[PDB]
């Protein structure tokens, strides 16, 4: 997160630490509690990800210095990712993890709601995008999760920004005009999370950008609306 601060312990409880062990155990995406054995992350996170066995799912963690050895995870039991994705700058940047045990649900880890089909129309002014990513383009994975409150954008205007991509429906952006608050490198994956009628929604995933919090370049999320049958037919499956 580029013009971030320290979040409070429990501010973003459906926030997750998604690591890889391969070859040494690292902190690879963020990613959001949406079920008591579900993950909702990026497909692009997945890149050369040979199998579910060498990811581990961290729950409950302000800083990262919480995992060691001895912390408890959540084991991967499979991988799901949006048939269509093909890349993130493309559209449907989306995947499901679908966890070997169940999430217990308190104060330190509960999920995230979806957006409601009807809220396709509402106007979301309270959104924060987390994580443990860089500060500037060069920089390294924080130690505590960073928050920033960025405005949504709309298709329109972010298409404008990024002449030589199509900027679809399916995708949402969110920046500042003049830059400086934004998501960065080792956010992705995680929750665009916007307060309405005092319910937290989950309204996007972390995708790309033309690099960090620049001037007239927004951060560019996967739209969760658009996403929401299709969570539920991966997650309600008979
Ligand atoms: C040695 O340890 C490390 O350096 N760890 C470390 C640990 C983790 C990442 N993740 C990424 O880079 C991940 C990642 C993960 C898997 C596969 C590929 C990628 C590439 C994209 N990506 C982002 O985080 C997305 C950045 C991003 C963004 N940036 C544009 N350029 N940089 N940021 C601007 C706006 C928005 Cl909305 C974004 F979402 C990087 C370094």
């Amino acid at each position: 997160i580029v013009g971030g601060t320290a979040s409070v312990r429990g501010e973003w409880p459906w926030q997750v630490t998604l690591h890889t062990t391969s070859p040494t155990q690292r902190h690879l995406c963020g990613g959001s509690i949406i079920g008591n054995q579900w993950i909702l992350t990026a497909a692009h996170c997945f890149y050369g990800v040979e199998s579910p066995k060498i990811l581990r799912v961290y729950s409950g963690i302000l800083n990262q210095s919480e995992i060691k050895e001895d912390t408890s995870f959540f084991g991967v039991q499979e991988i799901i990712i949006h048939d269509q994705y093909k890349m993130a700058e493309s559209g449907y940047d989306i995947a499901l993890l679908k966890l070997e045990t169940t999430v217990g649900y308190g104060d330190s880890q509960r999920p995230i709601c979806l957006p409601s089909k009807g809220d396709r129309n509402v106007i979301y002014t309270d959104c924060w995008v987390t994580g443990w990513g860089y500060r500037k383009l060069r920089d390294k994975i924080q130690n505590t999760l960073q928050k920033a409150k960025i405005p949504l954008v709309t298709n329109e205007e972010c298409q404008k920004r990024y002449r030589g991509h199509k900027i679809t429906h399916k995708m949402i952006c969110a920046g500042y005009r003049e830059g400086g608050k934004d998501a960065c490198k080792g956010d992705s994956g995680g929750p665009l999370s916007c307060k309405h009628n005092e319910v937290w929604h989950l309204v996007g995933i972390t995708s790309w950008g033309e690099g960090c919090a620049q001037r007239e370049r927004p951060g560019v999320y996967t739209n969760v609306v658009e996403y929401v049958d299709w969570i539920l037919e991966k997650t309600q499956a008979v």
